[PDB]
C-alpha cells in the first residue's frame, strides 16, 4: 500500500513535473548545509515538528523508498526522523543530501532495530560488503553497493557528512542489537543501473 502507492503515483506524474521538481531538489542538494541535525533517537529528535524541506520530492510525503533485496526490506522513507516517521517506516537524515545521487553526495536514511512491531532495519547486521540496495525516488531506481559497515557512537556524525568525489548513501539503525547504546552504519557507493 505505502510503496505501491507511491510506484503507481510515480508513475502517472508528468515528466515536465518531475523535471520542475528535480531542478528543486538539485539545488537543495548544491546548497546543502550538510550539518547533521542530530541523533534521531536522542529526545531532542524524537520530539521533532514535521520536516517540510524535501516537499518537492514527496507524493503523499513519501520521499521514496529503500528496497534491499537481499533481507527483504522495502521501506517507505518520509523527511526527517521524528519519532511518529520512524514509527512509519525509514527517515531521511536532516543535513544530509536527498537521495537523488550525484558526485559529492551522501544521503543517510534511518529506520528502528528491534521494534516489536515491524521488522524496520533489524536485519541490517545481516548486509555484506558486496550487497546492493536500491534507492527509488520520484525520477528513478538508484543502485549501490555495501562498501563499508562500520559502528559509532551515536554522536559522531563525521561518517555521516559528504566525501567530495563520491555518490554515498549509509543505513542507519541502532546497535548492537537489544542493545542499542551505539549505531549502525552500513554504507554503499553508487553503481550503474539500468531498469
Amino acid at each position: 500500500q505505502q510503496i505501491a502507492d507511491f510506484d503507481k503515483e510515480k508513475a502517472t506524474l508528468d515528466e515536465a513535473d518531475i523535471d520542475e521538481r528535480m531542478k528543486l531538489a538539485q539545488a537543495f542538494n548544491d546548497s546543502l548545509n550538510n550539518v547533521v541535525s542530530g541523533d534521531p533517537w536522542s529526545e531532542e529528535m524524537k520530539k521533532k515538528g514535521r520536516a517540510e524541506y524535501a516537499r518537492m520530492l514527496e507524493i503523499h510525503e513519501r520521499m521514496g523508498h529503500v528496497e534491499i533485496p537481499v533481507i527483504d526490506v522495502d521501506l517507505p522513507v518520509y523527511a526527517g526522523t521524528a519519532e511518529e516517521v520512524l514509527q512509519q517506516g525509514a527517515g531521511h537524515l536532516e543535513g544530509t543530501s536527498l537521495p537523488i545521487g550525484g558526485n559529492s553526495t551522501h544521503a543517510v536514511i534511518t529506520a528502528h532495530t528491534g521494534l516489536p512491531t515491524a521488522k524496520m532495519f533489524t536485519d541490517l547486521t545481516k548486509l555484506k560488503v558486496g550487497d546492493k540496495f536500491y534507492v527509488h525516488n520520484i525520477k528513478e531506481v538508484m543502485a549501490y553497493q555495501v562498501d563499508q559497515v562500520k559502528v559509532i557512537e551515536p554522536t559522531n556524525f563525521d561518517d555521516l557528512l559528504i566525501v567530495p568525489g563520491h555518490d554515498y548513501v549509509t543505513l542507519l539503525t541502532c546497535t548492537p542489537y537489544m542493545i542499542n547504546t551505539h549505531r549502525l552504519l552500513v554504507r554503499g557507493h553508487r553503481i550503474p543501473y539500468v531498469a
